[PDB]
């Protein structure tokens, strides 16, 4: 009632069911990528200090031949993204916008990412990946929840409470 | 296991319990502003067309003498934000950046923001707000969840899976 942000989220609500977000990179690559590098990233998530590069993310960008020499091909990556939504126009609008946001926003933490990229394995079999991918690939993902197309959003008592929670509460 | 983003989040996990995010605007002001314009804002989420301005935010930006003539006082707001977290240096780093991100992201969607300010009330008794207030503060609100200091975050099974969820699932 009075305190919605006390309550927390709606219980059995899946944001992908509330919002059918598209593949900017093929869904089966990430399943593969996660299963490969999921266990490590979940550790690295709980580490302090300089943030460690997300290996799922570099593994995915490698596969699509977008990453090379510490470099993600922004130029090539965009169109790669533009092509996914050739089939869903309501998303075309968002993705274009989100791209330069993610990239130019990534430009702010260049010095921290540059630091993140130089690190050595925290234990046996830790793969040190360049964090740039995971910036962009997380950034893009978070971005697509945030401005879900009014045309694609799944509306219901739950998903409404869900959109309502996430929309109002962060500032509350 | 393999698909964590299938399972969804844990149900009884508060993102603010996992991260006791600071009040940059008095926690009780938002209660009032929410209590006043809450029903109205929850409608506008479901409305189409040009995005409608968040009034809670505008009301809060008013009360703290930050909103005036359709213009948010960037300088004073900047300064107001430090004053909240002067007592939490672990947040200062974050707060400064989030300030400039939120503003500069708002710089991107200006022509879209401008349209929202010109709209006409959809019926009897709609109060129309400038979307800038709700823009910056929603941006601001999500950011500190997003960059919750490893020093501030509560470590436990839930809060850890939760973090694990939010970092990895958006990109899947």
């Amino acid at each position: 009632g009075d305190n919605p942000c006390a309550a927390g989220p709606p219980v059995d609500t899946n944001p992908a069911e509330c919002c059918p977000k598209p593949m900017l990179v093929d869904g089966t690559i990430m399943m593969d990528c996660y299963k490969k590098y999921g266990e490590q990233t979940k550790k690295q998530l709980q580490m302090d200090g300089i943030p460690r590069g997300c290996c799922i993310a570099e593994c995915a960008m490698n596969a699509t031949n977008m990453y090379a020499d510490g470099m993600l091909k922004r130029d090539d990556l965009s169109k790669m993204f533009m092509d996914a939504v050739k089939d869903k126009p309501e998303w075309m609008s968002l993705v274009r916008d989100a791209t330069n946001a993610c990239f130019e926003l990534a430009e702010k933490k260049m010095d921290e990412i540059e630091a993140g990229a130089k690190l050595e394995p925290s234990f046996e079999g830790e793969k040190i990946c360049h964090p740039i991918s995971g910036t962009i690939l997380r950034c893009m993902g978070m971005m697509m929840f945030a401005q879900c197309p009014a045309s694609v959003f799944n509306v219901n008592e739950n998903c409404n409470k869900l959109r309502e929670y996430g929309s109002i509460c962060p500032m509350i």
